[PDB]
């Protein structure tokens, strides 16, 4: 397991403020697209080979990687001599495959698209281009191993927009408790699982996932820590804010 | 206890699509402002005396009640004789006090504004102009009674945008469980509680509420049923959809 | 035949610039809602009894008629004595029934709604709240009479956004010619036709109309003259422009 | 001199944020339309008779005055008995004439419209529905008297978005100085001046005013104090802010 | 005749939803800018030399062609070695000249701009960057030949937003008939025609075209088939829809 | 003195119409970003070395310089041979350093960022990426020299949205007069001045500048001529208009 599949084909409707100009994962935190953070999460854990399921506004990502250095460092232009000098040429020990998974495909359909990429894989990683966390991807991987089932997902606690501490009908305090976790993406999967995807129209979180669960083939890796998606403006700002203040839990690297 | 205090002073930022023209509670479900539904929830339970904390775009509510019949029935105009004939003149055994609680006041500040209205009250009811439920307001009231503490709130389950069934690290199914409830408004309160509100700038959900909890003065009425707020467009549509289909749980009346 | 049924329940999507605040027919030309013009077209022809199928933003119309005089004349307020003095109290020998035909109903469904209003009618008139013309409604009526069939529609020439004069493959000039007319609304109808409407979901221009045609029950009254709808901004402006310049063909009255 | 003519027919383009729903002068400060403040400025000085040149979105003003009390006080509805009880019925010793000065008229054209209203007047007052000040309207009036010329305007200092203190090429400090005033509206005028307005298309600030100046018929009343217009959002907020903080210089009354 | 001149300088006002970020012809169908489709229509017919009259947002097109391969295929980045590997490098046997025809120029003015490009041409092709069709460009060309006149245009049937079948005042059915065609662009022209263009301000569809017609120099090539422009959102969606479903008549190639 | 520091990190709030897609200085006049004009102003005066304080949407500038030639000339693509041929390869004898001065930094903070760039400088130039003028930068430079103080700023006359000619209370005419100038940017400065900037949060126009003035270290270079910023749409259009008409005072070059 060394490859990570990342969804980046959505419309970003709930974040049009930005998405009208680019694909929601191309949206930044700390001047860096969220996708990059996520990929930084992987790398930190050994995953340096990615596949990106592009769709709505893909060229944006294409261009991103196509001019990464620029995107990444200061620069000087010696125009008189038509010369470009990037101050910092930082290298990423990555491999990036950008795939047009279709304009109208769903999560399943898209994933199903990039099979060949991970077919012979012992296993591969799959997640959303909208969530960051201080997740221990490795750990997840070994867990998916330990258990041997086709799929592993990361269960997380959600962010709450009025969670309580109630004991004996008495509110003890204003703070999820126990059977209160959700699917935060970060899947560990079996190529074999693609068989579940019927077509482009497939919403991975429907049959595929449901069936797997029903199939006793669905495991949940519990993450108590930091996890946060970005679906709205407030989502951004918050993350933006965390980052400014040197408080980006998800920031597991140098 | 016979009076209900309803907040209607917010900006409705997350629903500007509608709020640019009116106050978020003036937004409708089934052609009726959500406030009306809520008031319909009360009435159904015996509360026919209300106080409305107006603020952002208050005149809208003013006008609403000022021309209710019209708002409510078909009508014929015999213009030649400058005559207006409302088909249906439906009467509400209500009493409505619309109060300008200030343009910049918070939840606490606003409530604090309308004290005089409920000062001599054994107790009064307080909620948000954004949530509907099949709530048994009466029951809550007797519970607040039974317990005698200054405040009662309704604990509810939230609506989830990926809740799981996990047993022994195995995802059993995709569905809150136990210590998974939230504050859904619908408060039963002690006039005495206003003492907690410092000023217009008070966010009721801060000191007042927190202190009450900390004070061992905060009770929680558990509601397992139907509860839904409206903060966004999707929120509306859903509620709109429920309503069309003759599926408005909150609809506890004729 | 003395009653006119006018649709006013649409969303006005293509004219949101205005429709976000009111129902598209409440949009004005010469400071007067387009509906009014249309009703002015009828009156001019003897129709002074109307039924309005309200839906999206109906209260706007309600209010319109409810405060017509105001809407229509200058005014003085002697506030010190809380007195309102409308300069001009112009009377319309009309009768206006405003009916909530539902938020989600279609053209058929809506019409079907207001049956009772025109059931015993020899015949009634039906049109859209979006089109004006120098139409000779009377003439249409007698024609619908002459022919005796259940329905009459007004065939018109459309407005063109690059119509040519081509003879022997040669463009003679830049100017519809012959089998080039459209349905411009302005229907003359048989109560009996409602039987064709299946439900609220009915789009009158589908089965009802089609079936009538197919049924050899559909007649077309040909209008060569002035006809113009308002679906967009440009539509408005144009009409606005026509009006300024004392050039509103549709203006068939004093 | 006892009548004041106030322009309220503009499009409010630079404040669409609000103007899409109402005429810019109907925009509020302290929950009160700016027009009201202005009229409050007059009253404070003895002017209790006004004429309002309506145009873009006039009905809004119509309605405003038509339901002033409501607009102005809290209220209770005894719906069961279809009764409305306004807490505070505050009376204004005013007289208000709302005049449709046309949708497309300019400043001159509009004013020219309401002649009859001030023809026999010794003199009348004329200003914009966008500016507030601690202006001493009386003083202006006596000045216009003292001088006897046809027109008086109020010269004011503008609000600056980087004004300096420069002496001998040295910036002494960051703060208008001397021949640095502008026209802030608040005109004192001679009915006779209308003769200058050619038509609806007249922009008062063009021939009329220019000619008057050129004619040696234009006087300037100098106001050093507080003066502020509202053309943008920031304009509002500022004024809003001033008001909150009990800092509304223009507030010359009880 | 081997060169095609394509207009791409408009503002795209009626499609701002997209045009705010790019020039309307850069808008896509099937992930490909509409311009590309059009050019694909030409190529299919032998035209592989184009001139593009850029204006509003030209750089977008510049960039498009500048990174076509990328725009066109999947890709892999071996960042560690700063390497870019486009999966598919598809070659177009084209030649593309992108010309800034000015920000404010009209159709005539723009065309007039690119004379030199087609001066010595026997003849050249000229059309809009907004329309697709299953047009037989060749055929048109030979027709323009056959006839020898300076200009040929393609006459087409328009798309109708309520076209009827009326015989003897009876609506036979709901479906243009005969002298019902329009100018759908796709012009075949004589360099000589540029002489008609007076300046940048020229709207080709005014004097130039009119004069040609009047001059007995204007021929019309009749196209009964598929023709569709894109001026609005709905226009897109439709085309988008056609394309999905493997139904893009205009798609005359591999 | 040979280096110019130009701010380009703002949000461009008052010009979102354009700024939603790019940084306000990337906005064009005559198809060229305003920054370019400004840099053209410098060059004209001998300044061909620049530093750009990027922030909000910096990549836009990066890309601008990265593909300048393209941005600047017509071009031909010989796609069949994947060849790009820029018609005009115009060289600028410049040097351009693009620096990410931070997303949230202020004017001071940003400048403070690029110290190293001008530390050993006798002196350097500093201005805004929003203003053009027919300024004699050289002259300013020699003046800053002549005087020897740490800072020089350009005092200018502002553009007025109703400036008068008042003598003896009489308005002579409608036209700033004397102690009526403002800070128009175009600073000449002493590296030493950076010591005044406390951090990224510094608004240069606060302590730094104020202190300098207070310090008797602030000189003002008086510019009577043409000066114009671009903060709004109207600002653009005007400048756009000036440019069309061959009337761009600021245009001091070939
Ligand atoms: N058809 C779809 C739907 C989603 N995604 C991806 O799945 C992730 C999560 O989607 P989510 O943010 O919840 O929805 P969006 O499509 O991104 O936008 P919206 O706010 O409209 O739901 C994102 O990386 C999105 O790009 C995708 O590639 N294809
Ligand atoms: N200062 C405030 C804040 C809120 N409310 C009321 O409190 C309820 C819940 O507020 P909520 O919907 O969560 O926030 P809003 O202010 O309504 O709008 P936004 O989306 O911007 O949060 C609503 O009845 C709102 O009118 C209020 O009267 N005054
Ligand atoms: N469900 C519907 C659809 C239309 N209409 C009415 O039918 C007429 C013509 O509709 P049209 O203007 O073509 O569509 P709209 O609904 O008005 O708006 P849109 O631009 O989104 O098509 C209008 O009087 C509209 O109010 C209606 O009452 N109910
Ligand atoms: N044709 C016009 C123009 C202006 N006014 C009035 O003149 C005043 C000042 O106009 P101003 O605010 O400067 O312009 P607006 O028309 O209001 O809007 P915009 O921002 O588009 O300039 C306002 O009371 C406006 O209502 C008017 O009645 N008729
Ligand atoms: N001054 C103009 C006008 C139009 N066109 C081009 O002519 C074609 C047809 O124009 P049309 O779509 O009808 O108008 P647009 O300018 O594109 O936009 P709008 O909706 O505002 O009319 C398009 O390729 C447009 O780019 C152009 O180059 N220059
Ligand atoms: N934090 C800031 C503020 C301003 N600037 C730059 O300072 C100049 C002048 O700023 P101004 O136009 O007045 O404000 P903006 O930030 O550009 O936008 P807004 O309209 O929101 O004020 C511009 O070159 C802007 O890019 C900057 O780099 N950083
Ligand atoms: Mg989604
Ligand atoms: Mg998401
Ligand atoms: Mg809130
Ligand atoms: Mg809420
Ligand atoms: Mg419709
Ligand atoms: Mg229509
Ligand atoms: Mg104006
Ligand atoms: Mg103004
Ligand atoms: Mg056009
Ligand atoms: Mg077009
Ligand atoms: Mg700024
Ligand atoms: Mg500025
Ligand atoms: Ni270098
Ligand atoms: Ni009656
Ligand atoms: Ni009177
Ligand atoms: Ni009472
Ligand atoms: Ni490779
Ligand atoms: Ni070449």
């Amino acid at each position: 397991a060394s490859k990570a599949v990342i969804l980046a084909g959505g419309l970003g409707t709930r974040l049009s403020e930005e998405t009208i100009v680019k694909p929601k994962p191309m949206v930044e935190i700390g001047g860096k697209p969220i996708l990059w953070h996520i990929m930084k999460m992987y790398s930190v854990h050994g995953i340096k080979d990615f596949i990106i399921c592009c769709g709505y506004k893909g060229y944006v990502i294409k261009e991103y990687f196509a001019n990464y250095f620029l995107h990444m460092s200061d620069v000087t232009f010696h125009m008189a001599e038509n010369r470009m000098e990037v101050h910092h040429k930082r290298v990423e020990p990555w491999n990036v495959t950008l795939v047009d998974t279709g304009d109208s495909s769903m999560t399943g359909g898209r994933l199903k698209r990039v099979a060949e990429y991970v077919k012979d894989d012992e296993a591969f990683l799959f997640t959303y281009g909208d969530g960051v966390a201080d997740l221990d991807i490795k750990a997840t991987i070994d867990f998916h191993k330990a258990h041997g089932k086709k799929a592993t997902l990361t269960a997380t606690f959600p962010p709450g927009r009025g969670a309580l501490d109630i004991q004996a009908g008495q509110v003890r305090s204003f703070q999820k408790g126990d059977g209160a976790m959700i699917n935060g993406g970060f899947f560990v999967l079996n190529p074999s699982v693609i068989d579940l995807i019927d077509n482009d129209a497939t919403t991975w979180e429907q049959e595929p996932l449901m069936t797997l669960a029903q199939q006793g083939e669905l495991m949940a890796f519990e993450h108590p820590g930091f996890w946060q998606p970005m679906d709205t403006l407030r989502d951004k700002v918050y993350l933006e804010g965390l980052w400014e203040k040197g408080k980006a839990p998800w920031k597991t690297w140098e």
